[PDB]
């Protein structure tokens, strides 16, 4: 890390951004690179912008009433920034000080009197984990590996005195903005340090199942919700109560109607029917009405997969700040579901396109019925939905990873039997355009065990072997290594990897259910909702789709007073089973 | 199979409910120690595969079409065209491609049919491997003893039954039926080998027991005094 | 019984080794350390989310190994009697 800020310090000199000077180390200069060692969060405990420019603090530039040196603040110049006394919070930031020092122990004692009793844990835990990563090359990587679970396991311990006793307010524990750590939520930046065992603790997943209703509560079961689905007078039967209509506060059907749209599943269940139509209706467009003209089924396809492309896009308003355009894109990019979206809607500009135009009508349903496939991989992708059904869809995920040179290893093996196979013999059911297709399509469908009956229906020895010498290294090159590449998704299985499962399950949750519960064929209208909104108005401030929790700050100190109290009920007793190990006692 | 309009699912229905009897007759002869946990096995094997149903019956769906999507065939009339363009496409699962029927960039299809080829193999087949790394724990060595433990359940409920055969249990139901209306309450000979306990005899076991547990308490803290661990912690 | 009614008000209070003192003068000697073991089990798998639910996991198949020693003694010697004591009302 010193040898990161002498290089930040050169990645900031005296030119680019800190037009005066800057060869000498300074707070925002550490705050930067402490802003890499952070992801989606806000700037906390160190304030970077002009009311605190720690930038430009070495060469004379006048004071608070030109704002273009210093902290605007602080009366005085002085080649320093005064006497801002506890910036946000002290014992917060020696947590960075011992942990970018490597100071093992001496950080837990800092976490003793630490005011952010959980989310600081992670904090240690999660760059922790970016410089095992990082730079240490061994020794101490492998080491703050074998740190950071134990500092994850010190987060753990905090949610398990929270949560036995006043879980009401451990129940918001989850949810504060803090005014402490870049607000972040709590989950956010337990999402990003990957958490395999801290978000898999108990009354967490006893919390996200609080998460997964609202106002629409348990003793409703799977087979019939979706009898109230396509049935709306059947709601209204003996069959499934809100926790309103349990407390008989249904008077109006719109608040039976309005609440009922608000589920996380009830969105989830419509994408579950209205999206799959859409793909059994492809199949009855493409067998009967592939006609050029625009007819009232093919003004019907458009109706549905234009607006998939809004709810992309939508989800792409729902991405960013109100600040960045070009890097929520680039994020979007990255993810390797999100780069298989592209090619749903890329085949769909070429093959409609040959669907349209009277040249190329073979390519009209061939393209799109390899597009077909795009949607299917999507189709997996969100039918991943239940505790059975989701982590094996992940671990074809490290397989399929893995599988994009077993395509081309596959594509590599293949060819080299079919003209082989033909080169006993070039056949007869052939005319001038099926030379190309008779000694290449007839021999390479093969690989269904298809040799090509259709076709017919001196050492002869060779081929009977050369049978058996294809069928070994088709089985033992690519079927062995069917069960190697199985070998490296080996490890957790059962135990953890199905906690990893529900570790992004309420990632997909919170984006599945901050979605509008428009259909998109009316969708358009809530755009509309929205953009109409923007020339009635100026600046975006309208209703943003967020559950957060706005705290008051008197709200807050009879909160976070009494989770320090429980911090500290919490202190005596991590030091206990530290006594209480049997092997610290044969060290005493 | 009686109503003369339906003959054609009096055969079809029946031959589809002969395999819901297959299903019990595995259940019925997973009788032995080799035979036994494996068949369980291939229930958190078959109760995952619930879906694995329907995976593969969304799996499948997308080829048979595509693949007739090159050409509408013409083994084919009036209602072979939904039987033709469905069942002779997906009959072919078994490898078969339908050399019943026909006995400009053609790259593509011999790509795709390794693409199929592809995730049939890796994306059902390689979850064939990872749906047994779910019953990976203990087998030979205490899931074996989970089949004796799961033994017993069933050799109780199936020695608790009459030894007449079915076309003579009818003559057992009017053993105890018509000897309901000759009596008034049921207290007739039940089927259990249970075993009743006189309270003299009673208290020659179990004060015996008890002697047998002071003469096992003694042995139970001697191992926790023989462990060399509680000997460090002393 | 009042002993065997002891041995519940330790296990729903969570006290781990006096349980087995109230074991050790239980008149019931083999069913009682099962039903120590069995609800344990349930709260192992009900409600207690971390560090003891885990914990009284490994409590019950002591618990469980408790009951094991008592049929080693009953059966090695006179067996006959520890026919009989599978099928006890
Ligand atoms: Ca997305």
């Amino acid at each position: 890390f010193h040898s990161k800020l002498q290089k930040v310090l050169v990645e900031d000199p005296e030119r680019p951004a800190c037009a005066p000077a800057a060869p000498r180390l300074q707070m925002h200069h550490v705050a930067q690179v402490l802003r890499e060692l952070l992801g989606d969060f806000t700037q906390p405990l160190y304030p970077r912008p002009r009311h605190n420019d720690r930038l430009r603090l070495l060469l004379p530039v006048p004071h608070v009433k030109l704002n273009v040196q210093g902290v605007s603040l602080r009366s005085l110049y002085k080649r320093s920034s005064g006497h801002v006394t506890f910036t946000m919070d002290p014992i917060r930031d020696l947590l960075i000080w011992a942990i970018v020092q490597n100071r093992r122990e001496l950080a837990g004692i800092i976490w003793a009197q630490s005011q952010d009793c959980i989310a600081a844990a992670l904090a240690c835990s999660k760059i922790l984990k970016e410089l095992s990563k990082e730079e240490e090359d061994t020794d101490s990587s492998e080491e703050m590996l074998a740190l950071a679970e134990e500092y994850e396991h010190r987060a753990i311990g905090v949610f398990t005195e929270c949560y036995r006793k006043d879980e009401e307010r451990a129940q918001k524990l989850l949810t504060r903005v803090s005014e402490a750590w870049g607000k972040t939520t709590c989950l956010q930046l337990a999402l990003e340090a990957k958490d395999m065992k801290f978000v898999s603790h108990g009354g967490i997943q006893a919390f996200l199942t609080k998460v997964w209703w609202g106002q629409l509560s348990v003793d409703n079961g799977l087979w019939r919700v979706t009898l109230c689905m396509l049935a709306f007078p059947l709601l209204l039967t003996g069959l499934i109560s809100f926790r309103e209509k349990r407390l008989q506060d249904v008077g109006t059907p719109a608040a039976r109607a309005r609440a009922f749209f608000t589920a996380p599943v009830v969105v989830f269940h419509l994408n579950i029917l209205s999206y799959f139509a859409f793909l059994c209706l492809f199949a009855y467009v493409l067998m009967v009405d592939f006609q050029p003209v625009p007819s009232w089924c093919e003004c019907a396809i458009y109706l549905w997969l234009f607006s998939l492309v809004c709810e992309e896009m939508r989800q792409l308003f729902y991405d960013p700040d109100e600040c960045g355009l070009m890097k929520k894109a680039a994020l979007y990019f990255s993810d390797f579901w999100n780069k298989l979206d592209v090619g749903a809607i890329l085949l769909f500009v070429a093959g409609l396109t040959c669907r349209l135009i009277p040249a190329t009508l073979y390519p009209g349903r061939v393209i799109l019925s390899l597009d077909f496939i795009l949607f299917c991989l999507r189709l997996m992708h969100i039918f991943t939905i239940s505790k059975t059904l989701g982590p094996k869809i992940i671990i074809v995920k490290r397989m399929m990873k893995d599988v994009f040179f077993f395509l081309f290893l596959l594509a590599v093996w293949v060819v080299s039997f079919g003209v082989a196979k033909q080169a006993i013999l070039i056949h007869n059911e052939r005319r001038v355009d099926w030379l190309f297709r008779g000694a290449v399509y007839h021999s390479y469908l093969t690989i269904f065990g298809q040799i090509p009956g259709y076709i017919d229906g001196f050492p002869e020895w060779l081929t009977v072997l050369l049978l058996c010498l294809y069928l070994l290294f088709t089985n033992i090159l690519l079927l062995n290594l069917l069960i190697a590449m199985f070998n490296y998704t080996f490890q957790q299985v059962q135990e953890h990897t199905d906690q990893i499962w529900k570790f992004q399950r309420h990632d997909l949750i919170e984006e599945y259910h901050g979605r509008p519960a428009a259909p998109p064929p009316f969708i358009l209208l809530s755009h509309l909702q929205l953009f109409i909104k923007r020339v009635v108005l100026k600046t975006p401030a309208k209703r943003h789709k967020q559950l957060k929790n706005k705290l008051e700050k008197n709200e807050e100190a009879a909160l976070l007073s009494w989770e320090i109290y429980l911090k500290e009920n919490y202190l005596q007793n991590r030091q206990f089973q530290q006594k209480q190990r049997p092997e610290q006692k044969i060290e005493d």
